[PDB]
């Protein structure tokens, strides 16, 4: 089966670039009691949008609170508020019309496009939830399969242990730009029932290790595979004598000053020999304007191999599913909408490339180029070079004015995402009450699973640190200063310093 990861897990690892929040912590349970209370009365505060929304425009203010503040501050929120789903996208919309209305003097072009901004964090972070749905029930399933065809097809051919080039890529700067002879050869392989495995004569045995792994471990998690480096090879060459494979021994060549690895070839091991695995820089080299036909079909190549599994990926991100609609994908886009035709932006283009900045670049691009984000799956250099080209059409499919490769392809895909957009203008209009009950089911859904103890108190440590300014800037706020908030929040600081000195000390 697919290797999901759990959503906890997803949401970890596009939320922070944490198993803090995820266990409970295992502070002191002598002062738990009185730790929970420091924690509700700032859930309280938190939970007060006259108190947030001025909360966090105080330390965006600040000149010292750092981009990855603003996102780990963003994130923590999230996490956070995750059980009031209704109240945090509120909050979300309210600071995201402060952010347009503050940028009403520049390009409206130019909106969304980097993550330099708390909201703009909190909007990856909604749109990451809202569509972890269209994952595991449409889109997971043809990303995985084009993983398993992008590793197929490179695996085709020969891989340079030490620079990664190979025969089959799609990124031109990866090619192994080298003319040389290698041979499949098939091995039967023992692991303490013997199976069969592929590799090539070019094959180190750190790589013929690895291509064995992959055989025994399918329907194993990536995160629960042993390591090349943790496995010996063994060949039995007649009944008298065996011979440890390693990378490196006794038998290694020294050319030019430098030293070749081992191959399946340098110990000349022969056709469907057997094998037993067992568990126990710059100075050594392996293989080594227009470009060449005679590698240009080795782009075509994989392309076209790719080229089935790459469309259906496209499709599912860029299309609505009749049984499940995107209700999120639609809220947000009649607000983007909305928002624009308030202040007299009528520009087709412009609206388009807020919807663009707003899902495909913010969650979609990182998602291509990060698969293990979703799946417990490996990551190499050279299949994210492959990502990178893939996702690079995407990018370019979102536009609207090495990029040779799919240069045929782009008209098309554009046509798709505009055909797209327009499907999430026709389909009926979802009210608020409609789309508050879906985040109040979510909520509810993952209700026990995020520790929002550990998430308020890291927090607070963002409101400790800017102590004197949010109190200013409470004050400051006539409504925050006329509810008493000031006051809320230095009875939050005195309980809660109490408390961490009664844990930590």
């Amino acid at each position: 089966g697919i290797p999901f990861l759990e959503y906890k897990h997803f949401v970890t690892r596009t939320f922070f670039p944490t198993h803090p929040l995820l266990g409970e912590w295992n502070i002191p349970e002598h002062c738990r009691p009185s730790m929970e209370e420091g924690i509700s009365l700032f859930s309280s505060l938190l939970n007060n949008k006259h108190f947030l929304i001025v909360f966090v425009h105080a330390l965006e203010q600040q000149k010292d609170f750092a981009v990855r503040d603003r996102c780990s501050l963003a994130s923590l929120l999230t996490i956070a508020l995750h059980g009031k789903l209704e109240y945090y996208t509120s909050i979300m919309k309210e600071l995201l019309v402060d952010l347009i209305d503050a940028s009403a003097a520049k390009n409206p072009k130019l909106m969304l496009r980097r993550t330099e901004s708390v909201v703009e964090k909190m909007l990856t972070n909604w749109m990451s939830i809202c569509m972890y749905g269209c994952l595991r029930e449409t889109v997971g399933e043809p990303f995985f399969l084009l993983l398993c065809a992008i590793k197929q097809q490179i695996n085709k051919g020969s891989i340079d242990a030490i620079t990664g080039k190979a025969r089959y890529t799609l990124n031109e700067e990866w090619l192994l730009r080298e003319n040389i002879e290698a041979k499949p050869r098939n091995l039967n392989v023992s692991f303490q029932d013997s199976l069969s495995v592929r590799a090539m004569d070019t094959d180190t045995l750190t790589q013929v290790k690895e291509k064995i792994l992959e055989a025994f471990c399918k329907n194993v998690p990536y995160s629960q595979w042993p390591r090349a480096e943790d496995v010996d090879l063994e060949w039995f060459a007649s009944s008298t004598q065996s011979y440890v494979l390693r990378d490196l021994d006794d038998t290694s060549v020294v050319e030019d000053g430098r030293k070749k690895l081992n191959t399946l070839a340098h110990y000349k091991i022969p056709e469907g020999a057997s094998l037993a695995m067992s568990l126990t820089t710059e100075k050594y080299f392996h293989l080594v304007k227009v470009l060449p036909e005679i590698y240009l079909t080795r782009l075509l190549s994989t392309k076209g191999t790719l080229q089935k599994f790459l469309d259906d990926l496209f499709k599912a991100i860029l299309s609505i599913r009749e049984d499940k609609p995107p209700l999120a994908v639609k809220y947000f886009f009649d607000f983007l909408e909305e928002q624009a035709e308030k202040r007299g932006i009528s520009d087709p283009d412009t609206l388009h490339i807020w919807k663009t900045n707003s899902l495909p670049l913010r969650f979609w691009v990182n998602i291509l180029k990060n698969p293990q984000f979703v799946f417990d799956i490996e990551k190499t250099d050279h299949i994210d070079a492959c990502l990178s080209v893939i996702a690079q059409a995407f990018i370019d499919a979102c536009s609207i004015s090495n990029k040779l490769l799919y240069a045929k392809e782009i008209p098309e895909y554009r046509k798709t995402v505009q055909r797209y957009y327009k499907q999430i203008q026709d389909m009926t209009p979802l009210s608020e009450q409609e789309m508050n009950a879906h985040l109040a089911e979510e909520s509810r859904k993952y209700q026990n699973e995020f520790n929002t103890n550990v998430a308020m108190a890291e927090i607070y440590k963002y409101a400790k640190r800017y102590r004197p300014q949010i109190m200013a800037a409470l004050e400051a706020n006539p409504t925050a200063r006329r509810t008493q908030l000031q006051h809320k929040f230095e009875q939050v600081v005195a309980l809660m310093e109490n408390n961490i000195y009664e844990c930590y000390s």
